[PDB]
């Protein structure tokens, strides 16, 4: 359920001149600041020259679920692995991305408990932690088209510790030189890479910050390096933690589940109750679309859960029910206006809207009543803000609701009616 995503130039021809990287973060599914650098940078640079591929969450099934990994660690399983394993699979499509000859180098965001020092100071600072630290396995690879990992490092890291935020989030090079006996790093991607003969780096950025400084500092660390690479880049912010929290808690994100209208990921009601889902479709098999590459739906008990990244975003109380693609637009009229409305779409009100009768279709404007009959036909009435309990609304902020179109039995679709 990984999947990799290309940020190129608009000439494809611009693709091969520069080198090409491979960003990878979420082999563990409770290290957010991985992907949420890793969904920043795919919503928000423009790589000019060259490609960075990049797979946002190696281990999506653990992020929906905040786990550290379901099946294990997936990051040991880059040498002997089982082929009952349950990421066999995936391991595989890991490790061809990683040895596909056009990738000259290869990062891998995570993050980790406490500080690394070099030196031990106490149970926080010390050399078995991972903290904010640039990781190498050797310093050379040779082979490699760049084979001075030591040399990148070094200015990697000096490129990080230029904008630290405070001084004990230095950042230090760890060369865990693997191939003379670490058995654990031995099983691990980075190493993997080097054995392809790419170049390859991990980030770990520490636990001990917030989010929005962790993002920080992986994002640091992925323009350190594509300096490094010489491939050129653009992005649409300032890189500063303010900067980067105002992204990650965007207002213009949004999730579009099945045949549904897009909904704000941001501000929901904490559960939406009689929410249709599609019948008889395991829940990973429900099409989610976001402009964000880290959401996705969970079963938890009765609810199915709307994640981004490891955020809540809403408890969805599902409904399954056919789903009848039969009806594609309804005639309405708003603000005293007739249109065809999309089903599926979100359409703005400033006054008022009426629904006109269809024959065989009936309208269900949650939040608003004319008796308690238990299967409402709600077209021909003409409806404002004022009509609305606004405790039905989708949003935090009242103004968004839910139109639902049902024929005998099967769910014709949705629109939203935003009060603006
Ligand atoms: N804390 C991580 C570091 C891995 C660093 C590098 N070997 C990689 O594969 O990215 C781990 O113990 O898996």
């Amino acid at each position: 359920s990984m999947e990799m995503i290309e940020k190129a130039p608009t000439d494809l021809e611009d693709r091969d001149k520069a080198p090409h990287l491979l960003l990878l973060a979420g082999i563990q599914g409770d290290e957010p600041g991985g992907f949420n650098a890793t969904n920043l940078f795919l919503m928000h640079y423009s790589v000019l020259k060259g490609l960075v591929e990049v797979v946002p969450v190696l281990n999506k099934p653990s992020m929906l679920r905040n786990h550290r990994g379901l099946y294990g660690d997936m990051n040991r399983k880059f040498a002997a692995l089982d082929k009952k394993d349950p990421e066999y699979p995936t391991i595989q499509e890991i490790k061809s991305l990683i040895a596909k000859p056009n990738i000259d180098a290869v990062l891998h965001l995570h993050d980790g408990g406490g500080y690394y020092r070099p030196v031990y100071v106490d149970a926080m600072l010390n050399p078995k932690r991972w903290g904010n630290c640039f990781i190498i396995d050797q310093d050379e690879v040779k082979g490699a088209k760049f084979p001075n990992l030591l040399a990148f490092a070094n200015n990697t890291i000096e490129s990080i510790n230029a904008h630290l935020l405070h001084p004990i989030e230095e950042y230090h090079l760890k060369n865990t030189r693997t191939a003379q006996g670490d058995t654990e790093m031995q099983k691990a991607l980075t190493f993997y890479a080097i054995n392809q003969k790419k170049s390859a780096f991990a980030n770990e950025a520490s636990k001990e910050l917030p989010l929005a400084s962790r993002v920080f500092y992986h994002l640091q660390a992925i323009e350190g390096l594509l300096n490094q690479l010489n491939i050129p880049f653009k992005r649409d912010f300032e890189l500063n933690p303010s900067s980067v929290h105002a992204l990650i808690n965007d207002k213009s994100l949004w999730a579009k589940i099945s045949s549904l209208p897009k909904i704000p990921l941001f501000n929901l009601r904490p559960r939406l109750n009689h929410f249709p889902l599609p019948h008889n479709t395991k829940i990973p098999q429900i099409p989610i679309e976001s402009n964000a590459y880290i959401v996705g739906l969970v079963k938890n008990k009765q609810e199915v859960f709307l994640k981004y990244g490891n955020k809540l975003m809403t408890r969805l109380s599902p409904f399954y029910i056919e789903f009848d693609p039969s009806l594609e637009e309804v005639k309405m009229q708003i603000d005293n206006k007739d249109q065809m409305v999309k089903i599926g779409s979100v359409v703005e009100v400033k006054e008022s809207f009426y629904i006109h009768a269809m024959d065989n279709i009936r309208a269900n404007v949650i939040g608003f009543s004319v008796s308690n009959e238990n299967k409402p036909n709600e077209a021909g009435y003409t409806i404002r803000f004022k009509d609305f309990q606004k405790r039905f609304s989708l949003d935090k902020q009242e103004r968004i609701y839910r139109i639902e179109f049902y024929k005998n039995n099967a769910f014709s679709g949705m629109i939203l009616v935003k009060f603006v």
